[PDB]
């Protein structure tokens, strides 16, 4: 998958955020204690990661502390060769 | 801290030691490297965007005329934030 | 520190929330969970062997009569060591 | 793979240990700064991990500091079902 979302926030939100991640269609996530927890979620699309982030921040970030980071893969260099069997 | 920048390099196995040395010289925090038998894949963590670009430019300029590979980068940006700190904590 | 004990659980997707709650209650440091569509795989880190066994026993006793799964553990032991410390460092 | 070796040691040994890992037949490794570096190596067999550890400690651990940890997977519980298409 070409996109990664990271959410660092208060431990109290663990179950509520895990449920958002499940409902989003994401294939999995990592969560670790880091008073605070850090989620990492890989997504096939940019939009899926943005939508998780919107749902979490709109629901919780007026009342709870947290930070959400996103990245999308950008190809910098490429050199490819293939033939009939290998393409 | 912001998450580390991630650089991924997929290329020919023969370049393993030369690329590992480039990664070390750049000041990267670390990397994973795996066979993916003819090919290897590096996933490299760097503190800054500039350090990841240094590795990418060094590898591609030196080798990508003669060897096959792909290099991509994932650099985190803040999308939402809500933080508090006081006398002991900032 | 010794590396964390690793517990891996592969089982049916429907148990996702019940197992995540067991992992949290046990005091584990964290976990990864991934679809592996019908099945999920947890990889869980725990500070102690006892904490990983607690999760394993809780999950298998509660669910493994009725649901399919496998649970395995990897607990690190020291094989070789050579360490030095002095006044500032021990 | 069912076995994991972890080596924590002095940064000066980075290239020498990476070369041992390559020569062992292992499929890959992770290495991170942790003055010190930490290697993680997954191996298909217990013997492969032990052999990496022996080679590193015999060569270096009289003169350099480090620690090497090993684990092998132990199945605790299992319940399997399959039919003609799925076994
Ligand atoms: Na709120
Ligand atoms: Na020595």
């Amino acid at each position: 998958p070409a996109n990664k979302l990271v959410i660092v926030t208060e431990k109290i939100l663990l179950k509520k955020i895990a449920k958002i991640i499940d409902e989003s269609g994401a294939k999995g996530y990592t969560v670790m204690n880091t008073a605070n927890i850090k989620f990492e979620i890989l997504t096939e699309t940019r939009e899926m990661a943005e939508e998780i982030a919107d749902r979490v921040a709109v629901k919780y970030f007026n009342d709870y502390a947290g930070i959400i980071y996103i990245c999308s893969a950008e190809v910098l260099y490429g050199h490819t060769f293939c033939g009939p069997e290998g393409c």
